[PDB]
């Protein structure tokens, strides 16, 4: 993993501050704060208010989240600035206390991206619980890319992208803080997720890698969305957050905990909102920014993807 | 149910012809033909070649399909003109014989729409197998609609649309030929589909209505793609295509056919392709047409949706 000073943000702090919100407190004056990083095509609340915003206070946390505009569709590198600035603001705001990070979809990729390239936060993140993270991107972005209607982050979340290439080559496919990766082979957004090994997009070396079909058998279907919200996903999440290691333990979950439908501690209205998590996201994408090339890598990550083709051309040293 | 003459086509006869194709046979020479009508944001091949085009061949039928431009995102009334000219083709081109019709998503709605408003084809359609059809549309089109980024047919597949309204009021929520409707409650595109009753968007009166949870239990998850692709879906689809009573019944399928994953009879390649059926479709919508209103109903259907607003305004006598 890289080292030295933290690279400069491309955004002002105030712009990064405005993307961070805690439920019940001020970010820089909070206690027991958890950080929530939303998925592609969502704000923090849109991604989590039907699931982990309530469920995290059910465990004694002040829920906090970022909402990088627009709906996580812009550059993932910029999206990461919101996460890095959040953890730096939340550390001091909670009495220099290490804080947990819970993420969905791109939120995971964002987390590991910051952890890899922004060293100062590694000693400030207690742990990482990532639901359906796409550390290797997804091949399923291909058709979107082929029609040149892909958002900045959608380009970057394609398998073989310059961003994912950079993450791998900088050592980012090995966990940097204690990490738990809940995912599924039936995921209709992220693939490959099937082999239940390091071939999988959600797998980080030295981290707790839970593919659902390995704990509930070949028949068990949960999609990309369910991967975050389902009752199964809750027990794994509850485990990871409370543990003494920083990772979820196999003691806390099993076939009894294998419930595909939305979590049980959700009001019947929240169960419907979670069951339809993908619909607003899909709308945001259809309505969001689109371009015909993957965004340029910032100087800190640029040398890790030499040979790849971004908007400015072939990445060179 | 309306009758008299067939409504005059808006599409040229020759234009409609180019939409139809069969695996091996001419439109005029086809033998044991099945007509396949695809989902929203797809072509015939896209929707089916990973699932029912190859399932039909093993069964005995010569697979055929329409692919209305562009990617089923145009007016559903115009999408239907493709199926009407097609049934007149596969009938006359099979030597004056009835032919089955198998459909996914909007495909079902289109079939039932033609059956409702085009008398001539009622005599020519043997049966109808519809997977996750949306005869009452879906509510999940709302966010797209609210952002005015919805294609013509996406407006029309919205719950409460002038089109779904007209369909109910001309007696189109009753099966016009023998009809089977397989669908899921965990369907993330079309809803509501949960009550296991006539409230469900897939339900037709007098039709064989199979909801997957009403046999596999309230923990069986298949999504909008699964509804077409699963092995479960193969058994029910085969049953209906083999029944002398026009439709499937419970004797042909049971708890041992609760297989959510793609059809076992498909090649590993086809089983991977079928699992990712949605990705091209989504990409087609992102790249597809977009407007801020539901398309005007053609004069043959317009009186059955008095009060509703379309692009030209509110409908009146």
């Amino acid at each position: 993993l890289p080292s030295g000073s933290d690279p400069a943000f491309s955004q002002p702090k105030s712009v990064l501050d405005a993307g961070l919100t805690c439920q019940g407190a001020s970010p820089s004056s909070v206690s027991k704060p958890i950080l929530l990083v939303p998925g592609t095509g969502t704000t923090g609340p849109q991604s989590f208010d039907s699931n982990w915003i309530p469920l995290s206070t059910q465990l004694g946390y002040t829920p906090c989240w970022i909402s990088p505009p627009p709906f996580m569709l812009n550059d993932t590198q910029v999206n990461t600035e919101y996460m890095v600035n959040a953890i730096t603001a939340l550390y001091a705001g909670s009495g220099n206390n290490k804080l947990p990070v819970l993420t969905w979809s791109q939120g995971g990729l964002v987390a590991q991206w910051g952890l890899t390239f922004f060293p100062s936060i590694r000693s400030k993140v207690d742990r990482l619980m990532a639901f359906a993270p796409d550390y290797k991107g997804t091949v399923l972005a291909g058709p979107l890319d082929a029609l040149a209607v892909s958002a900045p982050s959608v380009w970057q979340q394609t398998t073989g992208s310059a961003l994912t290439t950079a993450l791998r080559n900088a050592g980012g496919l090995t966990q940097i803080v204690p990490t738990t990766n809940l995912y599924s082979a039936t995921d209709e957004i992220v693939q490959p997720q099937v082999s239940n090994s390091p071939l999988d997009s959600s797998y980080l070396f030295n981290g707790k890698n839970v593919q659902a079909q390995a704990v509930c058998g070949p028949l068990f279907v949960i999609d990309h969305a369910g991967s975050l919200t389902s009752q199964f996903s809750y027990v794994v999440g509850r485990s990871a957050l409370r543990s003494t290691t920083g990772q979820a333990r196999s003691a806390d979950y099993g076939i009894t905990d294998c419930n595909p439908l939305p979590a049980n501690d959700l009001t019947p209205e929240q169960k419907v909102a979670a069951a339809a998590l993908l619909a607003p996201a899909a709308a945001a994408i259809v309505a969001g920014p689109k371009q015909n090339c993957e965004p340029d890598l910032m100087p800190y990550a640029r040398p890790f993807a030499v040979g790849k083709r971004t908007c400015s051309g072939i990445v060179t040293p």
